[PDB]
């Protein structure tokens, strides 16, 4: 509630459905918390600052607080954080707690009973006593992780009490990663969920270790003994590089286990014991371990029907280079896996008989194969893998066939990097391959293929329109960071129902001069939506015009458009217009000082987003864009324009998203913006403008502007902007960073002063 | 003769025994030539400059000129040079004359009978007349080659008049490259010996072509007909990619033949009727031709018993990788082979068997099999080489075994890339190959290694001393740009032999912190001499000393030496004084701020050669260089020094080679060479000084000083400094660039005014 603040340098966001207020401080380097905190706000932030410490006249006359946020508050900085005694008593509503990254020695005490959540990372508490979690018995999501490791040593094991946890029944989650823990801290209580011991100093695991925790679902043990060849981070094998020793009646009381994490562990053999209990695990990790032979055997895996996710990455064996894949016929058993990975199982030559195991499984949809070092693999064996989603032929060397402080969800799951190509259907993902030229034979029984990735393949060719023939019902083709040669119009003419196109990086060929460059090759794709041909470097074309029926995004950035547009060349001025359906241009980094008079007239008619970003405009005409009928969201950051237009009005009927950040403006026309209601976005942020008239700026105009930046700049304080410092503090624009960014430059003592906080009684 | 000048530019060479007197002009914006020009030079330097003409005062009084240059002074600028007539008749002495580069129209007259060289390439000259090479009756070498081509277009096919070359008897060297030329000049004269007609348009070659040349020894004939397939420069295939029609008689008469260049050709058969007659052949070129099938054939090898250097590079097939290399048994034949090149002929596998013809070849030296996307190579097959000198493995896929202007000389050949490695022996060049990890097993039966290059592999390895076990006798590796773990300090044990290491270009694993890096590795290497590990950002080191009895130079740049000599860290101050052996050190761009006080008592006692360039040095002390009493060739350059010492005798009593170039000095001290005899060397270019004094810059000293730099700074010329300009004009101190780069800022007319050209007579 309360709707108005008065000075506060946070933003405020209000939700009435959920009658919740949340106050983000975040990157404010407020020494102290500021005053006029309103009595209703639910959410507070107190991330990274200069905070000395916590006070309990901090949160006096804050009752309806239930999230408070000091991540990061001090990174080793000043001493410690200190704080006093009862001095989170008063929060009755309290329920998420965060002191993340304070270098805390102890747990606080005095906390309110009402507490839910607490977390206590990247902090010196390395000794847990029950005294200090008898106030915590209502909590239920601990978090007491990096306390003790390489990047925070503090070179004394991890201590804990018997029965520590025992006591709280409404523990559900724990977490104590990077703790330098020894022995798993028995006994846990029986309600925990979520388990987190990964990338500790523990050595064997007790039968009785897991005798009481039967509503367990995730649970973790990475880290513990690990796999230390070639690791870029400091880390310790155990002795004798022994395995982490798990008994085979280890998991028996798991029955609700969903997620078990072996990653790291120096494994060698997976008995099926294990597995004999746990009949619903979804997701199964076993990567950076020895397992190697266990592959070829793969017993366990006759206990996993339910199995959704199987990581095997990274096993490969030291100064070993298979043959072949060695894939057990128990693979098979695996009814409903949908994600395999068998990354770093480096082998020289994949067959289709290899796969065979795979060939029954009917939810599988991604297969990850990358960083193998395949050397042959015939690419007609995947026909087969028609119901496949994506499949990851990655760095490895196939070749064509011869003759605390941020991340609030804390212990969140990896999440896979989702490219642009998947959302088209079927992928081969043949990037960073050693594939140097390209066979219509070689893509044969691949019709099926929606996406195709070849980047990074550094492939020199000249196509004519016959390499991709097989592929009839490819949609999006990647051939960035290539060296195609654009001899011939008749490129990708066979991708009938090729939407996407990006040729990017392919600077090699674009960069010589003389040679034929036909861009026009985008006339017989028509069905064509996209075309990223960005960072080409091009410098000259010999067809004159660009044609396209269905083209609506093109992005030509980080190219050559001067030499193209050099004064007294006219040839290439319609170099755009046959595109009709074109709405989007994002010709930036041209190396542009300015635009001849006739470009504007050559733009398509439908164009609607136009970028000029980095540029270097001297001098911009602006009287010229009432020949686009259709822009809305001109750009032109990071340029050298001086002057303003002198109506805005009139220049542009559907402007509405003018940009013109980090730009060198020092003054404003008295009629910028006269009569322009159809602008809802204006940016003039990193400027060297002084001033604002009132004559400039209506009232009218600004009341509909949806956002409007003037941070950054060199806005002077004086006498005569009074109408300007009274509007600043009483409209309800939003302004960005209004408290925070903008300063005055004088005159005098006035320097770092905010305009939002200026009360000028002298004028 | 004449010794002494007065205000030329340009420097002066005398050779009394050689009578001959040069005179270099190269780069120094003349718009006129300048007076005073000596009577006695010989050889005259007037390239790129801004000279409108030639008249013929400008040589009146010069009568023993023998040579002038004037390549360039007009590259396509204001109108074409214009050449007055009668302006070379007085010059009976001149034999050399060079007009490159000039956009003439015509070939210049009134050339004197005694020339011998004439050069007029990169002009307008398309049509060639008897008439005006009847004055050139005398010549011997003509240069008339790029005069119509991509770069300079002339859109007319090169004229040649028939008989034209018939009475130019002296004739030895004619090139015609890059003309545009379509047919041979009939007829040439009979001394010719050199003929250059390549990359030009011919397309057919009559049987009376070279009818009567006996005594050519040099045939070239490239990119007639070439090979387009991606050609990164402008070319035309001939029609139905025809092949030059060379007749079976055509190379009858020549008798003298030594070298016969045909690359890019587009050639399909090689008739061995060609080298019937031309039993001297010793250098053949046939590279950029589709002779992938006549590979294996190679009939026509059976008449050339004498050759020497084979090219056969760049031969691969459109779309066919082929399985193996098909060498014909007729490369046995090749008695004396000593260079052969195989390049671009793709093939997947390389076996022993097919290098069988060259097992008896007992002068080959180099096999160069690079760029050939070789995957299977058993290194083993190479034991039976040993006599070989290089072995190319380049860029190829090997992986391991699994389970006008310048260059005066115009016409010269192709110097092959002398590395730095061949010196040692024997080389493995396996750069940029697929190898990702070393066993001990490839590199079998391979003890008479002296050379071995891996650069660019990226290895992920941690040696412990076992890897490189069979190589005894190598004493050259290379490891750059790849992943080396340096988590022993047993690496490179057993490499008993080993005199230079190189392992620049390994920051990744030395960028992380916190794992242990054993720097002392190089204690167990007895004989190494040379350690290169530049560029490879060391921050940290687990080891306090570096160790070694025989180490004399150490390359330790662009690394991090800031943080390891941070302020209060006193662990690594004596990093490098236990090499006592080392002379030189190269621990630049190292982000040096300051030097903190004890490194210098810290240095080897033998250091020799130290420099500290582009370090950003803000303040260096200087009387701690009496710790080092073998100082010689101290560099501070491209530093922010400002400051010289107090006096250079007290600090360093064997520095000779100081060097301040590039740096932020702005005044000398009163006594900074005093006393100072040692000094040999003097740099202190690219500064802000403003004035020097006398007693400063005593004579004595001076007059032992071997060359001295004060160009391109700040000096200031008025009435204060005229003891400096009568030395600077007096003297003979070498110092360069006296009349081109230092001038005078001040005061107000004297802007850019010559030091050297000063005469104060007011002062
Ligand atoms: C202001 O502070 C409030 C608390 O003081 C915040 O309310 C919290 O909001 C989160 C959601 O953002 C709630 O989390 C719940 O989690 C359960 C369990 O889901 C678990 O599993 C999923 C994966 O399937 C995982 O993503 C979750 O993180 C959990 O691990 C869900 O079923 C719920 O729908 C919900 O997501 C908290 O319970 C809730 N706390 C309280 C006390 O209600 C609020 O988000 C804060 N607002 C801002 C803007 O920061
Ligand atoms: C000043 O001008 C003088 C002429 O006006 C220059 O004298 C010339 O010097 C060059 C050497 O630099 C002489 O070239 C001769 O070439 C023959 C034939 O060798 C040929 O083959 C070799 C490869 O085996 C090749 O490298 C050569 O370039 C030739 O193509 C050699 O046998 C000789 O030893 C010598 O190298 C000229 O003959 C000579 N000209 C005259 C008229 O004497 C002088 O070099 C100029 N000085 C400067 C500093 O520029
Ligand atoms: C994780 O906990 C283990 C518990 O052992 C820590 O190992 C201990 O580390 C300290 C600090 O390096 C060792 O103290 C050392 O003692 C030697 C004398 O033996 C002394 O010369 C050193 O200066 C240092 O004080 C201690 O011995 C060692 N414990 C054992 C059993 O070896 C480890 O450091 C902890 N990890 C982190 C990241 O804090
Ligand atoms: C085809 O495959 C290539 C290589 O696998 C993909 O390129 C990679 O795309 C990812 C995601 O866009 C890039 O990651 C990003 O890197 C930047 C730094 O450049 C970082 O700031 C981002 O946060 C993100 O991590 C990755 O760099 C890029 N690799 C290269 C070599 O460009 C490509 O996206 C694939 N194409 C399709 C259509 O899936
Ligand atoms: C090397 O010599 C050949 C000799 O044929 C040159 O080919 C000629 O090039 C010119 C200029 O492009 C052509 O003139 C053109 O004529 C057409 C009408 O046919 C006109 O529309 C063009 O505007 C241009 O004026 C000429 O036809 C052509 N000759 C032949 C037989 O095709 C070639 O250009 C020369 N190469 C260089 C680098 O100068
Ligand atoms: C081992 O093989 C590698 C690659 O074949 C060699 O590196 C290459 O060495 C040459 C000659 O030093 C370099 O050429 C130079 O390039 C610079 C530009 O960087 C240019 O300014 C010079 O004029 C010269 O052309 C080449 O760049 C370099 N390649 C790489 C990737 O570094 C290496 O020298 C070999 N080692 C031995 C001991 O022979
Ligand atoms: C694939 O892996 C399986 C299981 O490790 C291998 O089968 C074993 O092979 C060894 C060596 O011959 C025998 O001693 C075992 O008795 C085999 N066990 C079983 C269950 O068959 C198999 O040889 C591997 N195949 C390849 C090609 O490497
Ligand atoms: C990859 O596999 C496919 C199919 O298994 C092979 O296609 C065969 O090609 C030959 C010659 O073109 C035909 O005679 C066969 O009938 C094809 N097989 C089928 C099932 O139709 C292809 O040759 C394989 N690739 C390589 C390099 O061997
Ligand atoms: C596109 O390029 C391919 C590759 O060169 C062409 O295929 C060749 O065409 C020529 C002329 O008909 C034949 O002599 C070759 O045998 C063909 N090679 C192969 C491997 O088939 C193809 O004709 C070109 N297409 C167009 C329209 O230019
Ligand atoms: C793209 O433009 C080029 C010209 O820049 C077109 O090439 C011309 O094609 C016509 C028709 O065959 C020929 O008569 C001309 O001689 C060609 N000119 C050149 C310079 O090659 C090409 O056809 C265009 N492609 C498309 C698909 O429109
Ligand atoms: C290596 O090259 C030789 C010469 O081109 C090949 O020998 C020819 O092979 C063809 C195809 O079988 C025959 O029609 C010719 O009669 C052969 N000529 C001679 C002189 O033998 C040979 O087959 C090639 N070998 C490989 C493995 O490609
Ligand atoms: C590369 O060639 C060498 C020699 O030709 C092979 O060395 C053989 O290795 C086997 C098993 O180690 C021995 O039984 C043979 O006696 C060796 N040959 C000789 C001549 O001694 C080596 O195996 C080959 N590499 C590969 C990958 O096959
Ligand atoms: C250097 O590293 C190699 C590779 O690990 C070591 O060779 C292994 O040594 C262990 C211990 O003796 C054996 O169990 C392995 O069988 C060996 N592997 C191979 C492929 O031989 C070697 O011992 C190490 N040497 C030193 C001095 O540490
Ligand atoms: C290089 O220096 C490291 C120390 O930085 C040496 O490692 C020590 O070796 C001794 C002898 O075995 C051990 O007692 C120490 O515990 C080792 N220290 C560490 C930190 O590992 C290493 O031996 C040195 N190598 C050489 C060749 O001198
Ligand atoms: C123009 O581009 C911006 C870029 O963020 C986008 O937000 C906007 O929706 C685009 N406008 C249209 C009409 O597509
Ligand atoms: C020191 O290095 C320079 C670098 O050019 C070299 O010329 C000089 O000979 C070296 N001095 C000694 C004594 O090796
Ligand atoms: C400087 O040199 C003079 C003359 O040799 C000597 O007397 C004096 O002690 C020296 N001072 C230092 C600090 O080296």
């Amino acid at each position: 509630a309360r709707w108005f603040p008065k000075t506060l340098p946070c933003d405020v966001t209000l939700d009435v459905s959920k009658n919740h207020v949340i106050v983000d401080c975040t990157d404010k380097h407020l020494t102290e918390i500021p005053g006029g905190i309103p009595t209703n706000t639910t959410n507070l932030t107190l991330t990274i600052n200069h905070i000395p410490d916590i006070s309990p006249a901090s949160f006096h006359r804050l009752v309806h607080l239930v999230e408070i946020d000091f991540r990061c508050n001090c990174v080793p900085c000043p001493r410690r954080l200190q704080i006093k005694p009862r001095s989170f008593s008063g929060l009755t509503y309290l329920k998420s707690l965060y002191l993340d990254g304070n270098q805390l020695l102890e747990i606080p005490q005095g906390l309110p009973p009402s507490l839910q959540l607490l977390s206590l990372e990247a902090n010196n508490i390395f000794s847990i006593r029950k005294e200090q979690l008898t106030e915590l018995a209502n909590i239920e999501i601990l978090y007491l992780g990096q306390n003790c490791y390489y990047r925070n040593p503090c070179y004394v094991s991890y201590s804990i009490e018997k029965d520590a946890f025992l006591n709280l029944t409404k523990l559900k989650v724990l977490s104590l990663k990077d703790n330098n823990v020894t022995t798993v801290p028995t006994v846990l209580p029986s309600t925990l969920t979520e388990l987190y011991l990964y990338n500790n100093m523990i050595a064997e695991i007790q039968e009785d270790d897991f005798n009481n925790l039967n509503q367990l679902q995730i649970l973790d043990l990475s880290g513990n003994c690990p796999r230390c060849y070639n690791a870029p981070f400091p880390c310790t094998p155990c002795k004798n590089n022994s395995p982490l020793q798990i008994p085979v009646n280890a998991f028996d009381a798991l029955t609700e286990l969903k997620v078990l994490r072996l990653h790291s562990n120096s494994l060698q053999h997976v008995p099926p014991r294990w597995f004999k209990n746990i009949n619903n695990l979804q997701e199964l990790d076993l990567s950076q371990n020895f397992l190697a032979k266990e592959i070829g055997d793969a017993k366990f895996l006759h206990f996993l029907p339910n199995l959704i996710q199987l990581d095997l990455s990274f096993n490969f064996e030291l100064q070993v280079y298979r043959a072949s894949m060695n894939l057990s016929q128990a693979f098979s058993s695996l009814k409903s896996l949908k994600i395999l990975r068998i990354r770093g199982y480096v082998f020289k030559e994949l067959k289709s008989f290899q796969l065979s195991p795979l060939h029954n499984l009917q939810n599988l949809e991604v297969l990850d194969l990358g960083t193998n070092f395949i050397k042959i693999a015939n690419l007609s064996m995947f026909k087969q893998f028609k119901r496949l989603k994506v499949i990851d032929l990655s760095v490895n060397k196939i070749s064509p066939s011869g003759d605390s402080c941020r991340f609030k969800n804390k212990e969140a799951s990896f999440t896979s990097v989702q490219e642009s190509c998947y959302k088209y259907g079927q992928t081969l993902d043949l990037s960073k391959n050693s594939i140097f030229f390209i066979k219509s034979s070689d893509f044969q029984h691949l019709s099926f293929l929606k996406c195709l990735n070849l980047s990074g393949n550094l492939i020199s060719q000249t196509l004519n329109g016959s390499e991709f023939q097989p592929l009839a019902e490819l949609r999006y083709l990647d051939f960035s960071n290539n060296r195609l040669d654009l001899l011939h119009s008749t490129a990708f003419e066979e991708l009938r129902k090729l939407e996407v196109l990006d040729i990017s990086s392919n600077s090699h060929y674009f960069q010589s001069e003389g040679i034929t460059h036909m861009l026009n090759f985008t006339k017989n794709l028509k069905v064509l939506q996209k075309l990223m041909m960005n960072d080409n470097d091009i410098s000259s074309s010999t067809s004159r015009t660009m044609e396209s029926e269905s083209l609506r995004t093109l992005e030509f950035r980080g190219n050559h458009l001067d030499v193209l547009w050099r004064d007294g060349d006219n040839r290439y001025l319609q170099l755009f217009k046959n595109l009709l359906k074109l709405e989007e241009l994002d010709i930036s980094k041209n190396s542009l000082s300015f635009l001849p008079s006739g470009v504007f007239d050559g733009m398509p008619p439908n164009l609607k987003n136009l970028s000029l970003a980095k540029n270097g405009l001297k001098s911009f005409i602006w009287e010229k864009l009432r020949y686009l009928k259709n822009l809305e969201t001109l750009d032109l950051s990071h340029n050298q324009l001086t002057t303003v237009p002198e109506r805005l009005s009139n220049c542009s009927r559907s402007l509405k998203n003018l940009i013109l950040k980090n730009n060198q403006i020092r003054s404003l026309t008295k009629y910028f913006l006269q009569d322009a209601f159809q602008l809802r976005y204006l940016d003039l942020s990193s400027n060297k403008i002084q001033m604002i008239q009132k004559t400039s700026f209506p009232e009218n105009v600004l009341n509909n502007l949806k956002m409007l930046l003037l941070h950054h700049n060199r806005f002077l304080c004086t006498c005569d902007a009074v109408w300007f410092v009274w509007w600043v503090q009483h409209t309800e624009v939003t302004i960005p960073y209004l408290a925070t960014d903008v300063t005055c430059v004088g005159p005098g003592a006035h320097k770092g002063q905010s305009v939002i906080s200026l009360d000028l009684y002298t004028c």
